[PDB]
């Protein structure tokens, strides 16, 4: 039973109704940067005893923190910004949350209703701007609509295929007094009628039928399974089907497991892509057949009967056409199939040991590998050490590029929501703010941002946030002085012709530039650099053991390449397994 | 006569046609951050001998630098970004260029034409996103359209009311070979037919008629006069009409002049707003009657006959209704009126010395003023010293907030395009990147970014750009540890209740946090802090005299308030002339 801070017959500002609407949704933390058009909302926030604000240093930091909070917890992330430049600074995070299906509620102040459309001070038509990069959005045109719109926004952000919802609030509405009605019905008839039903036995029985008729089945699991860890693990017990995972799926099934093929796709393992190439049954659970995974679609799982279970009917049959499909929550489908697989266990007698052995041979002939050169630190190796000293139990966020691939390849995620990474939009500068949100949501966890030097500098101002919020964020900075992934493509496809990929100072080209230790020092954050592989284990242990935030600058030879690699639009037969920038 | 690097019968990549299209427009400098979907464009850029790239550390830095380049030079600023997160990171700069009418051409890489609409890797529907915040934009659907679209984009960005134009280029189009045709006609029939004619004598003669019948005329000049410095100065010679200027107009008429009323509006001088309040003729040249200037519209220039000259007919009669108008280039109108005023000089005998004296009394009773407390540095005073040691000849860029108002109030701009400031959107984080673009366009000028500690940290990563580009950018950081302007409004309208406006570390609240000197040190930029007013003159001289970039952290009491202040929607009779946070 909720207790308002206001008498139920007492008028209060729209801003106060908006904050109480958040309290009534269970919101505990928001990421809010104030300005003129949201001041009223900030004033109302100080009157709340149950909502904490984490002040970022840039609204892009605020929205990426909100995403970290959501991805690391399964709760919606809440960001708040002023009008105009506040709102436009959210845009990369909105697009990012929409592409990765992350639940987010973004609230923007706006000029007054009578000023809308007049090229007013700090006016942006943010509802127009963000229509194509949000799941839904709203312009509040009457203070009495605030309760319903906030309720609809959380409902839409968190139900179905999750995503971002933006709510735009004119300053005059924030100031208007009213008595809220907390019992209005949501006004979403179409969306609620198009919500998937629980899966039917008919369809689940057909999937189990297909499994029992198959000799080479592969599971293809993605971000849709992040709430299905238990059900999926049980399903693999009852079937012994080996598991390939997308970049968004990492940790749905444990990486340190004998049935795990690890990641498939452009930079997937040779054995994961082999499994899919030669499978005769493809169980695609919570995946969207993106071409970073599939390569050339006609060549992808070309001898497989394809089962697709997705909560979004628009995904089913979009790129690849399944033989069987379920439109619904993969968690319910797994539960239902598990009962069938348990009851008919002795009748079914499922054994894929011959397929599993065929894959385990590929696993032994073509494992993930890296070279050690003299005493230079291999980035791959630094991530393996971090895995060992954290016992695969850290929350890992990353930037985008080679280090992101290595954080996926060389750390064994044990649970979903340990891995926080921008996959569909691939936004640099995500890792540090995302780690801020993850640490706020999981204040007892080990939180490590595995970052690149180009990604890290983009939202470096959030080091200040980490300090004043006294968050124990660890930064494993893999520093190769380049835009590594663009550099790799220059090496393989442009004859190593460099086009603006070097991030250091060309006037002193053998100096580490910038000196990231001084960024940390500027914000009172302990830091160290490590250059020799022999010093790595101790350096990483110091970072872990030192209380509070810590930056470790890990210097890496820049000629490393992420392998394997299927070029864009290619087939398994195109996989590249050797080479680097030397 | 232009010399291609390609034979005129030789096919080359669309990327190479795009770069040569820029060369043919006279482009010398671009601000380009590479990614996968723009790599081809970056490769083609390295093949150009005439185009230099300035690599920013964040695309928001790139676009704000492009704006600095444009505002400081009168040329279009050119920024280039990859697809997806590259493109979304431009958005605040696009909206900013559209609100301040800054010419800008933004080029974004895009996924291939067949991938558009498939939720592809790093795909953003950027043409949809930016339609309402650009003057125009384009999606290139055929390599043969590149010459025409680039020509149209520069034409639209620079003609008429200038603004940003975005061009979105699919990666397959960048790779396609073709032979460009450099002689296609622009396809802009409607826009070119709606282009204003040279002003008619009928309308110019009526304006001079009104002047000669007036006893209290005021000039109200804005960003539209930035190319009319000579004509406007001559016009003031022939008429002796005193000049009030908007924040975007600063320097069109010299600040250090006896006829200058300085800035009008919410934070205008008492005498400028008085002049307008009591005028009987308002000459509104290159201004858009924004309500940061007008306050309550009915009360604004309520006894004046209003003349409005604007290049955009949509502005004429929008907010205030003129008695006379010219739709056209204010530079041509001034030239035309100057001939009339010269020929009929002895017949007209214009003398407003009685009005000018009435204003000069207001100038003496209510000048701009500040308090000095002990040995604390007044920010107002620090800007006056900078004015003196630079002889009012520096290019000044700023962030947004109190320091922005003080940079407008206490520096005497002598020419247009010395002042680079975000006025309509008011985007924090603009000052440092804008100074980068200004220094690249004016490599011999004194370039000073007068910044606040909240604005400065937002794009602090561009310190790296300044270093490797070896740009002599000076940073006068006015550091009050707060979001000053939001703090001021908290003081006057919310009983000093602080809602997330303190930027320092509350655990050690009397320490300067962060330590901006270490940000500069991280990027190899000389820096110093100054805290005592007696040390200010020397500290600023050191910054000016030390070659190359330099950061000066100027510590300021946070209780300062920008005065005067007409509250939003108010009238002259509401002006606030005293008070602060003490
Ligand atoms: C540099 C770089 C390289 C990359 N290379 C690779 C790569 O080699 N391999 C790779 O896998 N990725 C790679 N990507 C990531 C990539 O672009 C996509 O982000 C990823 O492939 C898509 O993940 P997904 O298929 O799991 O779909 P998601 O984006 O995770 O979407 C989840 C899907 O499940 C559905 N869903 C959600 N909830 C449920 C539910 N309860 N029940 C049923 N369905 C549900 C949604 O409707 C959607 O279809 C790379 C990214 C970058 C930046
Ligand atoms: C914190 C803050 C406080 C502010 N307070 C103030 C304030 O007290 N005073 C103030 O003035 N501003 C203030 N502003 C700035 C403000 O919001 C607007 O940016 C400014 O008032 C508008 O400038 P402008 O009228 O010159 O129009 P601009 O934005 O400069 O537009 C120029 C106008 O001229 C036209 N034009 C362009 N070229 C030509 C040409 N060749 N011939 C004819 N017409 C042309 C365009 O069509 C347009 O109508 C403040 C901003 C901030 C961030
Ligand atoms: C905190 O410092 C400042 C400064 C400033 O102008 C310099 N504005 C704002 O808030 C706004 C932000 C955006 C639009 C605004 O316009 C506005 N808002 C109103 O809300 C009631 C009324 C109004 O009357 C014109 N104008 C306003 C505004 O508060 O005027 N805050
Ligand atoms: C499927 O076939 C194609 C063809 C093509 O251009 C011919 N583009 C794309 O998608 C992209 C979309 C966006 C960026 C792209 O470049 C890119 N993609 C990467 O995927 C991980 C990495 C990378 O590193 C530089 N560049 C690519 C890219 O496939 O080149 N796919
Ligand atoms: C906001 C933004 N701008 C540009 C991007 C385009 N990309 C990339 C890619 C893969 O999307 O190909 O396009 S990755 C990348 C370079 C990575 O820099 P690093 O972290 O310091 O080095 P690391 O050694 O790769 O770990 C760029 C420039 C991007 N995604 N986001
Ligand atoms: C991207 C962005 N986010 C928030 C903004 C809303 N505003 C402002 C305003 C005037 O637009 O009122 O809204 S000014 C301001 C605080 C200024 O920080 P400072 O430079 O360190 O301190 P100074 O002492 O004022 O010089 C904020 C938070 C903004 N405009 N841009
Ligand atoms: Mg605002
Ligand atoms: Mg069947
Ligand atoms: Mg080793
Ligand atoms: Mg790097
Ligand atoms: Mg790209
Ligand atoms: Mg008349
Ligand atoms: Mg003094
Ligand atoms: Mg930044
Ligand atoms: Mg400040």
């Amino acid at each position: 039973t909720f207790i308002s801070r206001f008498a139920p017959d007492q008028p209060r500002k729209g801003a106060d109704i908006l904050v109480e609407a958040l309290e009534r949704q269970g919101v505990e933390t928001v990421f809010a940067y104030p300005g003129g058009a949201s001041m009223e909302i900030h004033q109302a926030l100080t009157r709340s005893s149950s909502i904490r604000n984490v002040l970022p240093r840039h609204e892009q930091g605020g929205v990426f923190a909100a995403e970290g909070y959501a991805r690391s917890s399964g709760k919606p992330g809440i960001c708040i910004a002023t009008s105009g430049p506040g709102a436009t600074n959210l845009v990369s995070g909105l697009a990012d949350a929409l592409l990765d299906s992350v639940p987010l509620v973004a609230i923007t102040g706006q000029v007054t209703r009578r000023m809308i459309g007049t090229d007013a001070f700090q006016e942006t038509p943010i509802v127009e701007v963000t229509r194509s990069i949000t799941k839904h959005n709203y312009l509040v045109m009457d203070v009495e609509d605030i309760p319903r719109i906030i309720e609809e926004a959380f409902f839409l952000a968190t139900s179905g295929r999750p995503g971002p919802v933006l709510v735009d609030v004119p300053k005059d509405i924030q100031q208007q007094l009213a008595i809220p009605n907390w019992e209005q019905a949501m006004r979403l008839p179409g969306y609620m009628s198009r919500m998937p039903k629980p899966p039917e036995d008919s369809h689940l029985e057909q999937i189990v039928r297909l499994i029992s008729e198959s000799k080479k089945p592969v599971l293809y699991v993605g971000g849709g399974c992040l709430n299905s860890s238990d059900e999926l693990g049980r399903f693999v017990e009852l079937t012994g089907i080996p598991v390939a995972s997308t970049l968004m799926g990492l940790g749905s099934y444990p990486c340190d497991d004998e049935l795990s093929l690890h990641m498939l796709g452009m930079h997937g393992t040779v054995y994961a892509n082999y499994a899919v190439e030669h499978s005769d049954l493809l169980l695609a659970f919570g995946v969207r057949f993106d071409d970073r995974v599939t390569g050339k679609l006609e060549a992808f799982a070309s001898r497989a009967k394809i089962v697709h279970i997705d909560i979004d009917s628009a995904e089913i049959g979009k790129n690849k056409t399944p033989h069987v499909s379920v439109c619904g929550d993969v968690k319910l489908a797994l539960q239902g199939m598990n009962k069938v697989l348990e009851n008919r266990a002795e009748e079914l007698k499922l054994d894929f040991g011959v397929w599993r052995n065929e894959l385990n041979v590929q696993k032994q002939k073509f494992p993930l590998s890296f070279k050690t050169f003299g005493e230079a630190i291999p980035p791959q190796y630094a991530i393996k050490v971090l895995d060992e000293l954290t016992d695969g139990k850290a929350i890992i966020s990353t930037g985008v590029g080679q280090h992101q691939m290595w954080a996926a390849q060389f750390y064994n995620y044990k649970k979903p929501r340990q891995w926080l990474s921008s996959g569909g939009l691939g936004a640099m500068g995500f890792g540090l703010p995302a780690a801020i949100g993850a640490s706020v949501a999981n204040p007892d966890a080990i939180v490590v941002d595995i970052d690149g030097d180009g990604s890290f500098i983009m939202n470096v101002q959030e080091l200040a946030t980490i300090r004043v919020e006294n968050l124990p964020v660890k930064v494993l900075l893999l520093n190769n002085q380049h835009l590594g992934m663009v550099m790799q493509w220059e090496d393989r496809f442009y004859k190593a012709n460099r086009a603006h990929t070097f991030l250091g100072d060309p006037a002193q080209e053998d100096e580490i530039f910038p000196n990231m230790l001084l960024f940390a020092a500027a914000c009172g954050i302990p830091a160290a650099r490590v250059t020799k592989k022999a010093d790595l284990r101790e350096a990483i242990q110091t970072m872990l053991d030192t209380p509070g935030p810590y930056l470790l600058d890990v210097i890496c030879p820049h000629q490393e390449h992420v392998l394997p690699m299927i070029p864009s639009g290619g087939t398994f037969n195109d996989v590249i397994t050797e080479g680097d920038g030397r």
